[PDB]
């Protein structure tokens, strides 16, 4: 059934295990704006895999392979949060090497994580087929995994099957990054769709319910802190009370919930400003926008 899936996955593992090889294989042609414009939030979008039936956004976690003295108290909190918000974890491991401390350090960080962890044995091309099941068993002694999938990221052996399996674990969801619009960085579409989801929870309906979200600005204030301006657009000012509510109470709750989901996923602390505006037809028209709503969220 023809029902579109989308989500956030993080590819974790020690250096030289194949993470960028995998990313660059599956994502296809690299998005141009991602190397013009730097991303304001912390947790870097690696790229966008779009098939007809699904879209996956690859997010960087912090270096959970690192020992605790190198990745501090704060960047652990960011890493554990990001791993919860994410839809799936790709734990990528070298088939051709013995288990080092870096993989034990990752296993420690995945202990009280409830997100699906996929064990991806990479570099199976450097190894006899009968070597895979013993190595799988080495890792299974440490923890349970959701699926175990041997690949070669370089050759492409078993990659498409891995993606088919990975897609089954995604929720139903929007195409975050579209084909029409090359101009803005995909982080803006991630924030835009998060805001929109919080609005559509309130609607919760099959009254025909048209609402839009624009993100007017995203600005890095610090390595932790980002300022988002966004305008929610509605038809009909009587949509106050779906969206603004009794003295702004409903718009605060949207602002609070969207701020949290942006902080947890993308790893930067936010100062969110939301506007709510009514848009009538604009083509050859004067005074088609009336504001009905403003909120401010932080700390
Ligand atoms: N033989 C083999 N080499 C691979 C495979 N995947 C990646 N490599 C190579 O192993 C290295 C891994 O580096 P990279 O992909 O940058 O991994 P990262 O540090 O995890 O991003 C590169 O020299 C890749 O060409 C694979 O499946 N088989
Ligand atoms: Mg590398």
């Amino acid at each position: 059934g023809t029902e579109h899936k989308s989500g956030f996955v993080s590819i974790i593992g020690r250096p030289n295990v194949g993470k960028s090889t995998f990313v660059n294989r599956v994502i296809g042609h690299k998005i141009a704006i991602m190397s013009d414009k730097a991303q304001t939030t912390r947790n870097k979008i690696q790229g966008v895999m779009t098939r007809d039936d699904a879209q996956i956004i690859f997010i960087d976690t912090p270096g959970i392979h690192k020992p605790k003295h190198k990745l501090g108290d704060y960047m652990m909190k960011v890493a554990k949060n990001t791993l919860s918000e994410i839809d799936a974890i790709m734990f990528m491991v070298n088939a051709n090497e013995e288990i080092g401390r870096g993989d034990e350090y990752i296993i420690e960080m995945l202990k009280n994580v409830k997100t699906p962890v996929f064990l991806v044995l990479n570099k199976i091309d450097l190894v006899h087929p009968d070597e895979l099941m013993p190595k799988i068993e080495e890792y299974q002694s440490y923890m349970d995994f959701t699926e175990i999938v041997p690949i070669s990221a370089l050759e492409g052996l078993n990659v498409d099957h891995f993606i088919d399996v990975l897609k089954t674990y995604l929720p139903e969801g929007p195409k975050y990054y579209p084909d029409d619009q090359i101009s803005d960085h995909p982080e803006q579409f991630v924030v835009g769709e998060i805001i929109r989801e919080k609005i559509l929870h309130l609607t919760s309906e099959e009254i025909p319910h048209a609402i839009g979200v624009n993100v007017d600005r995203m600005v890095k204030e610090s390595e932790d802190r980002v300022h988002i301006e966004a305008t929610i657009y509605v038809e009909r000012g009587s949509q106050k009370g779906i969206v603004i509510g009794k003295g702004g109470k409903k718009l605060k709750e949207v602002g609070k919930r969207a701020r949290r989901d942006i902080e947890m996923l993308l790893g930067s602390k936010v100062y969110l400003e939301l506007w709510v505006k009514v848009q009538r037809d604009w083509r050859n028209k004067v005074n088609f926008i009336r504001q009905i709503g403003y909120v401010e969220d932080q700390d």
